[PDB]
Parts: C-alpha cells; sequence; structure tokens
C-alpha cells in the first residue's frame, strides 16, 4: 500500500537560507540538534541520484541506522526528494518512506515548507502508530533544523 500526506509549515527564514540547512548542511546540523544522532555518513555516492547515508544513532544505548537516499534535488526550484530505505530504524512493516519537499518564498522575506510522506506499506494497512512515530520524527526534524538556523544564523 502506498499512503500520503502532506505538511506545510511558515517559517520566517529566508528560503534559500532554509534550504541549504535542510539539504547541502543536515549531515552537519543533525547530530548537533537530534542528540541520540552521531553522524551522518555518505556509503554509497558522491551526490548523484541514488546518493545512501547511513544515519548512525543510540536508542537505548543500542547503535543502529536508518539509511538514507537520495531521490532527486534541484537547488534552483528549491525541491529535494528522498527516501528512508533501511536500517532498524524503518519499521518492519514498510518496504520505504518516501519524502518530497519544496520551499516556497513567502510574505516578509520568510518561507513555505511543503513536504509530501509516502509510506509504502508492505501490506494494505498502515498501523497507526507507525505514521505517527514517523510523522513526529520528520517534522521534528523540520522544526529542529529550522530552530537551529533560526539561533544560529551565522553557522
Amino acid at each position: 500500500g502506498i499512503f500520503a500526506f502532506e505538511n506545510e509549515q511558515s517559517s520566517t527564514v529566508a528560503p534559500a537560507k532554509l534550504y541549504k540547512a535542510l539539504t547541502k548542511d543536515s549531515d552537519e546540523i543533525v547530530p548537533k540538534v537530534i542528540e541520540p544522532i552521531q553522524s551522518v555518513e555518505i556509503v554509497e555516492g558522491n551526490g548523484g541520484p541514488g546518493t545512501i547515508k547511513k544515519i548512525i544513532a543510540i536508542h537505548d544505548g543500542h547503535t543502529s541506522f536508518v539509511l538514507h537516499k537520495l531521490d532527486a534535488i534541484d537547488e534552483a526550484n528549491l525541491t529535494y526528494n528522498y527516501s528512508i530505505i533501511g536500517g532498524e530504524g524503518l519499521d518492519e512493516s514498510l518496504e520505504k518512506i518516501s519524502y518530497e519537499s519544496k520551499i516556497l518564498p513567502g510574505p516578509d522575506g520568510g518561507s513555505i515548507g511543503k513536504i509530501n510522506v509516502k509510506f509504502h506499506t508492505k501490506g494494505d494497512v498502515l498501523s497507526e502508530t507507525v505514521r505517527d512515530q514517523a510523522k513526529f520524527k520528520g517534522l521534528g526534524l523540520f522544526k529542529a533544523i529550522e530552530g537551529y538556523v533560526l539561533a544560529h544564523p551565522d553557522y
């Protein structure tokens, strides 16, 4: 099954600056703002579509990871599409989770972040907890990165 959700967040950060933090600089920012995440390492690719990162974390004392794959990036349009594709951090009920994001300009030099999240389930149902766990994580990450650039614009 495929279950799709949309979220939109307003931000006061300038669109190109928010976009850069979410894309080019996320590997650097995330471990600062998500304590359990220790590092983000590129394991395949050099930046082409298909580049895979291992997001290494500890949770409840045990190191694991999720794998993150770049599906498409288009800086000129401030768009970025990625999937979570495996590792212990991806629920066993899921083939993958795909994200399609886009940063639009807002009023007064700010931004609007739009994301479309697609859960690819192995079965025909999407467990509520699986859905909610991942939505909390995703929008927490956007908010954590956004909050970082707000408090540390000179990073």
